[PDB]
């Protein structure tokens, strides 16, 4: 697909039975979703946004489907105002910026 | 150009004869640059994201050259952690996400 940037590039993502709306975000190093009880081990982490840092839980090797494209990798969970798909997963679905 | 996402999509911009490094950010509605002096009558503004809110100065109709592509639009100036080129200017230079 080609995705223009006239509005926020919001897409449907799927993880283990849950559907969520998430931002395709080239300015984010990693992927963060709010409110979800993922399975497995996790470790605490701090990530920086425009106003400062939030605390998140880092889950590794989590399968996620984004616009029908399968991926697997690190998913952070914490109090993000908007669900974000970051570069760690964007690369996995073959996403580039073009102009 | 095509820009991949294994690394941060940092590119050189030119504004008021100054060269700066800025992030091409599909997750940003607005363009926000680190503290600098720009001429013109700016309006005080607040923006909130991950980590909360910052105070910025909104300058309108500012020319900026992004990888040799000319844009003229709104630029926010304040204590952003990194120079950010948002969708308002990315659309002016014909930038899309593709996968
Ligand atoms: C940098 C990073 C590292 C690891 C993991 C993650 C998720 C990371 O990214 C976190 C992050 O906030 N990145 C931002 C840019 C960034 C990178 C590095 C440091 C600081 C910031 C940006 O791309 C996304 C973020 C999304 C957002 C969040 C809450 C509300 C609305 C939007 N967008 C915004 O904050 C924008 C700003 C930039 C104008 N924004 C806020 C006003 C309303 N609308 C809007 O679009």
């Amino acid at each position: 697909p080609q995705i223009t940037l006239w509005k926020r590039p919001l897409v449907t993502i799927r993880i283990g039975g849950q559907l969520k709306e998430a931002l395709l975000d080239t300015g984010a190093d990693d992927t963060v979703l709010e409110e979800m009880n993922l399975p497995g081990k996790w470790k605490p982490k701090m990530i920086g946004g425009i106003g400062g840092f939030i605390k998140v839980r880092q889950y590794d090797q989590i399968p996620i489907e984004i616009c029908g494209h399968k991926a697997i990798g690190t998913v952070l969970v914490g109090p993000t105002p908007v669900n974000i798909i970051g570069r760690n997963l964007l690369t996995q679905i073959g996403c580039t910026l073009n102009f």
